[PDB]
């Protein structure tokens, strides 16, 4: 290469394989293309290249200044077929701009080197020689020696692009990685996987495991394929045919100094295009193991980490080991959540756990003789792992705990030794046998199986992390355990795979980056390349993400807990029969109603139903009536609403009258299906509206019928023929059609959980589906026992929950409005990634339907591209200020959504409206005139402090280290005063926080699922309480505190949180259905009931939900009842301890404001007996 040739192409690729070439090539895009460039380069070149799309016309100006040069000038085409014109317009011979025309078609550095010579040769008849212009194929190997390894094949697939280009080194990184990890590299460059080659999938046949760095497969619209939409038109067959794992191995388009400074570990595209899109076709989800770098030329090139690379081949070969490991010779971890050990939303941890070990020792696993297993007990199995694993010990000697700590980088080690000290700390040492220290860890080891709880957080060791660390880093000890776990330690249990049971464990939660993990980040220390399977529960889709995005989790999703109408007992059963007496007497006797109205307002009274209604006096006569209108709706709400009744067990799919009811509650939603509305709910076919306006008796009739004809299409066996057999009513017979096609045969697959985890500790692919509530029109998200994806991410709100928003704004202003005759000036909602996954993003709608802007959608992909204001006009009312409080999820999985956010706040405030018409921008110019900071002002989305989780209060409340309403705000603003938004990006923003919080008017949470109720998770009372509590403590008030119910999207209603309270402790809490449900799971049961008395004290500590007669009534039902405290005794007496424990510190700091003596007397009691018993 002696002549220099100028490449002028506007495809960069060119320019690449160019440089790649090694002749003497000047390269430059034409877009990127100063005139004055040009004529610099044009006087360094013998030969000019030019390569465009459009023909001459699309750079005229250029071509006429190369031709008038004098240079020898070459023009092709951009596209497959030349160009007539530039062929005729070159100052070559035409044949010699034809055939460079192919040789650039084609493309390639062999390609591009022999341009060079064919040009010089031609043109300026030197004599380098050259060879023809070679095809390229679709696909291929890239060719590499052998280097002799036995493991595991370990196919790389990376884009056809780099490989023309040149741009292999990040792939030949990583193919020796997969070589230090004793596998055998097949690095594949094709380009798609979705319409990969016939022979290129037969190559992949030889592969035991895939690490893949191209798109994802399935589709082109994933907005169509989540939860309701048509998952079928998402299509990986092809690749699940193959049965290997499928790993993404990330390959950032940023780069890798923005990637070590910020906990933002990924560009919004690259969350998007690498991690949630790639979800969808079942991928497991790892690391970045290369990063996008540009230099002078604009040319691209992506840089590969080796440390990461060896992260990226170490899980590859993990996984693809799982498949040459017979079950006698398989090592497995089942790890328990803690903090009160197994939680598992919905699910019976205990006996899931023995239905597990089972199986397991029935595919020839060495089990061992775990207690509970052969005898089928639970209670056992989980009562050995508390007695012999509760935080014949294993011990790690402090020596090589420090030589593995020291290989991790210094601002991990540093974080870590600064508040746990040096190695190895202080937290479970031992220094008897060895003066230098060995770290105990507890464990029930039995055969080739390992039960270990997880190691706890720390916020109890230090009860100031809580107040002001909620990036507390891993002790040693957490360390030290999860390493024992691994290979490394010399007495290393050396597990093939960790199974965690349920949702949801800590370390897919520890400090680090959002996603995208490195060696620096929390959890990828502590799990390393340890494969990990996950059963989670299938309307819990954002923590399972979580899970799959920070410890490449592979899912194995469960059915939700079987499900009941809740039905109605006691004195509101009573009501009822009292209420129908009333109807009665108003329309035959007139002149009786007094006494009646008398009966029942003794009835309200003496059964504290005045508290629930909102009573504070008896109604005039003449208004009473009216009143018990009132009652009618409550009591048939109350009675309808479907409650959990039992837990469920992990393969056991409902059979029997358990099968009837979740039928009938899965059938009462109006179906989302295949992306329509076609199938009803059967009670809608049958006649009612279900739109909240439905009087109380036609509702029990409606509910009898439907019950009666799905227990008579049960007793045909789902026959579907059966349908209009089994009634005249058309749309009645269409839904039952569709329960015998859709819903029976996919709540079927709930029997193969326990084989998908046995299939997945085999290294076998495991199907995706969607995620979501079944009890919501989302049928599609069975069959359970898959990992499942969540949604695309840019495609939130979609259109039905931007109308599910607009209703819970409409909802919520009409209560505010009606209890205080004006506007409220500003709402705070607490908003949550899982929520936008279950509903595609109500939460959000509601946020712009207040600030009065509607979402823009492209109707194509279905996602959303700009943002509209609604006119004052058109909105009726004024634009309503709202503050929003995101989880640290939420800011992980939407970012696009926080943006979006963020613009409709700004957007607004700017707009040139009177203060009546604009709260926000009212408030940002009051705040502008304080301090004159525009940012500051119009600052409203808050969260986790960067890098963190959580809000604190959880950790605050078990701890018990708080007293007053500044404590709760302290440890709330310490965990969540943190502004997000552009050029905000997580930075402390107290001062901010506490300027609109003082404004919140309304503090507002969604209840969206119906698996679980505001007393079933600590998340409510954290957020939403923890809201209150800090306004509470800024203003000396309270603020009205709503509860939007998003659970019917065709039903929205909003109550008070005090309504929505007694309502779940009525409906579920004291419900002696639940009760006796939770009676028949054990240790789980009894798990459930004592939990349940945290989050109501929890949310009693921060909002005050709780009346004294309500505590009453929690003491006498679940810890003085002789039936409930024998079975508390059995099987969970620390649960029994820390409910009394609980119940006399509610009395102790006045919460419970005038126990009993005799009550606190029998409490005391209670705590007495279980610590000696
Ligand atoms: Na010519």
């Amino acid at each position: 290469p002696e002549p220099t040739v100028l490449l002028l192409s506007t495809s960069d690729t060119d320019l690449i394989s160019a440089r790649s070439s090694g002749k003497n090539y000047r390269w430059a895009n034409p877009s990127r293309l100063s005139d004055l460039e040009l004529t610099d380069l044009l006087a360094e070149a013998s030969i000019v290249v030019i390569r465009i799309l459009g023909g001459y016309r699309a750079w005229q100006s250029g071509i006429d200044t190369v031709i008038a040069g004098g240079v020898p000038a070459v023009l092709v085409s951009g596209e497959q077929a030349a160009d007539a014109e530039l062929t005729d317009r070159s100052t070559v011979a035409a044949g010699t701009a034809l055939q460079a025309h192919i040789y650039l078609a084609h493309g390639g550095v062999d390609n591009l080197r022999e341009l060079h010579a064919f040009l010089c040769d031609t043109v300026l008849m030197t004599g380098f020689g050259f060879t023809p212009p070679v095809a390229t194929p679709t696909w291929g190997v890239l060719e590499r020696p052998d280097a002799g390894k036995t493991g595991p094949t370990i196919a790389v697939l990376y884009y056809r692009a780099q490989h023309l280009a040149g741009n292999t080194g990040y792939v030949e990184a990583l193919c020796r990685a997969i070589e230090d990890a004793g596998g055998r590299p097949l690095p594949l460059y094709c380009a798609s996987l979705r319409t990969a080659e016939p022979r290129l999938l037969e190559r992949l046949g030889g592969a035991d495991a895939m690490v893949v760095t191209v798109l994802a497969a399935g589709g082109v619209k994933p907005a169509a394929a989540s939860a309701g939409g048509d998952d079928d038109s998402w299509n990986v067959e092809h690749l699940a045919a193959l049965d290997i794992p499928i790993l993404q191995g990330l390959c950032l388009t940023s780069p890798r100094d923005q990637w070590c400074a910020n906990d933002d570990g990924l560009s919004p595209l690259d969350v998007a295009s690498q991690v949630a899109v790639p979800e969808f076709d079942g991928r497991i989800i790892t690391v970045p193991f290369s990063f996008k770098e540009i230099d002078d030329d604009g040319l691209i090139s992506y840089v590969a980490d080796p440390e990461r690379c060896a992260r990226v081949a170490g899980l590859a070969v993990r996984h693809a080991r799982l498949r040459q490991v017979a079950p006698a010779d398989k090592r497995v971890a089942l790890v328990f959540s803690a903090y009160r050990i197994g939680n598992a939303v919905g699910l019976d941890t205990p006996a899931s756990a023995v239905a597990l070990l089972q199986a397991m020792r029935q595919r020839g696993y060495r089990v061992g003789d775990l207690p509970g297993v052969e005898s089928n007990d639970g209670d056992a199995l989980i009562h050995a792992l508390i007695e012999c694993g509760g935080h014949n010990p294993i011990r790690v000697s402090a020596k090589e705990y420090r030589d593995w700590f020291a290989t991790l980088p210094a601002e991990l080690t540093d974080v870590v030794t600064a508040y746990w000290g040096p190695p190895p700390g202080e937290l479970f040492v031992d220094r008897s046998h060895d003066p230098d220290g060995e770290i105990v860890i507890a464990a029930l080891r039995a055969g080739n199986l390992v039960l270990m709880v997880q190691p706890p957080r720390g916020f109890g060791e230090n009860p100031v992390a809580i107040y002001h660390d909620p990036d507390l880093p891993p002790s040693h000890h957490y360390l030290a355990a999860y390493r024992w776990l691994d290979t490394g330690f010399s007495n290393g249990f050396g597990a093939h795979a960790v199974v965690h049971l349920g949702k949801h464990g800590n370390l897919e939660w520890l400090p680090g980056k959002t996603l995208g993990m490195s060696a620096s980040c929390g959890p990828d220390a502590a799990l390393g390349d340890l494969p990990l399977i996950y059963p989670f529960l299938v309307n819990d889709p954002g923590e399972g993400t979580q899970a799959k995005r920070r410890a490449h989790a592979v899912l194995v999703d469960h059915l939700i807990p079987p499900m009941a109408r809740a039905e109605t007992y006691g004195d509101i059963a009573r009501l009822e029969q009292l209420l129908d007496e009333h109807a009665s007497v108003a329309a035959l006797d007139p002149g009786k109603l007094p006494a009646i109205r008398q009966q029942i307002w003794t009835l309200i009274r003496a059964a504290k139903m005045d508290h629930d209604l909102g009573l504070t006096e008896r109604p005039e006569e003449d208004s009473f009536d009216d009143m018990l209108l009132h009652v009618d709706g409550w009591l048939c709400e109350i009675k309808d609403v479907q409650i959990r009744d039992g837990l469920h067990i992990l393969g056991q799919n409902p059979t029997g009258e358990q099968e009837l009811d979740l039928v009938l509650a899965i059938l009462r939603a109006r179906q989302l299906f295949g992306g329509a509305h076609a199938i009803p709910g059967l009670r809608q076919a049958l006649g009612l509206a279900e739109d909240g306006t439905d009087e109380r008796a036609t509702v029990d009739q409606t509910e009898a019928k439907a019950r009666e004809l799905v227990a008579a299409l049960q007793a045909t066996g789902w026959d579907p023929s059966a349908a209009d057999r089994l009634t005249g009513n058309a749309d009645a017979a269409a839904v039952l059609r569709f329960a015998a096609t859709e819903v029976i045969p996919r709540l079927a697959g709930t029997a193969t959980e326990i084989e998908q985890v046995l299939r997945a500790l085999d290294g076998r692919f495991i199907p995706a589906g969607p995620s979501g509530s079944p009890l919501r029109g989302l049928v599609n998200v069975l069959p359970t026992g898959r990992n499942f994806y969540s949604v695309d991410p840019k495609a939130v709100p979609s259109r039905l929950a931007w109308e599910a928003g607009v209703a819970l704004a409409d909802s919520l202003l009409a209560r505010y409005r009606d209890e205080h005759g004006r506007w409220p000036r500003s709402v705070g909602l607490s908003v949550w990634g899982t929520s936008a996954m279950r509903t595609a993003g109500d939460d959000i709608a509601e946020v712009l339907a207040l600030l009065g802007v509607r979402p823009v959608w492209d109707d194509a992909s279905r996602r959303v591209i700009d943002l509209a204001p609604m006119q004052p006009a058109e909105l009726g009312r004024p634009r309503i200020d709202v503050t929003v409080r995101i989880s640290g999820f939420f800011r992980d999985a939407f970012p696009h959504v926080v943006t979006m956010l963020d613009d409709a706040v700004r957007l607004v405030a700017d707009l040139d409206e009177a203060a009546e018409d604009n709260y926000v921008r009212a408030h940002a110019q009051a705040d502008l005139a304080h301090h004159g900071d525009q940012r500051r002002a119009t600052t409203r989305i808050f969260g986790s402090k960067p890098g963190t989780y959580g809000a604190g209060l959880l950790q605050l409340i078990d701890s018990r280290s708080w007293r007053d309403d500044a404590d709760l705000a302290q440890v709330y603003t310490a965990w969540g005063g943190f502004a997000y938004g552009r050029d905000l990006d997580g930075r402390e923003a107290i001062d901010d926080m506490n300027r609109q919080y003082r404004r919140i008017a309304v503090a507002a949470k969604n209840t969206d699922t119906r698996e679980h109720d505001i007393a079933d998770s600590d998340d409510y009372f954290q957020y939403h309480g923890g809201m209150v509590a800090t306004v509470r403590a800024l203003t000396g008030q309270a603020p009205a505190a709503y509860i939007g119910d998003n659970t019917r999207p065709d039903a929205i209603r909003t109550r008070t949180l005090s309504e929505e309270t007694t309502r779940v402790f009525r409906a579920r809490v004291v419900n002696p259905r639940w009760m006796a449900a939770m009676r028949r799971h054990g240790y789980k049961g009894a798990f459930e009931m004592a939990a349940t008395v945290d989050y109501l004290f929890g949310y009693d500590a921060t909002a005050g939900v709780m009346a004294d007669w309500m505590y009453e009534q929690l003491t006498q039902r679940y810890v003085l009842d002789a039936q409930n405290r024998t079975f508390m005794t059995e099987s969970n007496p620390w649960a029994l301890h820390g409910m009394a424990e609980r119940l006399l510190e509610a009395a102790g700091r006045g919460l419970w404001a005038q126990p009993a003596p005799e009550t606190l007397d029998g409490l005391r009691q209670v705590l007495l007996e279980t610590e000696g018993d």
